[PDB]
């Protein structure tokens, strides 16, 4: 139903995992990847997923994250 | 039940086979498949994995593991 992307502070690749991880454990999510050529955004995707929540609970455990895009499909 | 995809450094068949093996020892895999065009990464699939543990497990023995996807079938 809804593809998220946002940006999370992941610096080396154990945070990149925690955080792939994070996400994972939110309601609704089907699945997480990691994308952008920095290596420093989630794409998540599920059916309803409360955007706000996500991000907010991202940025509370990683130090940054943001919305970037939501989708519908 | 959970599919995850890590990336490895297996340079050649024999650390493919390590690094196949290695995964499918942590705790609830179920499966190793190795994959990708350049057989560069592992899926994992089970239940109550750790994804961190597992590609900290990865890297400490492979040399670098990124996890790039989890998805929740």
């Amino acid at each position: 139903r809804t593809k998220i992307v946002v940006k999370v502070h992941m610096p080396c690749d154990k945070s990149r995992a925690k955080a792939v991880a994070l996400a994972a454990s939110v309601n609704g999510v089907d699945v997480v990847e990691i994308t952008g050529e920095d290596k420093d955004r989630l794409e998540v995707v599920g059916r309803g997923i409360d955007p706000v929540r996500l991000v907010a609970l991202l940025r509370e455990k990683c130090g940054l994250a943001e919305l970037l895009m939501v989708e519908l499909v």
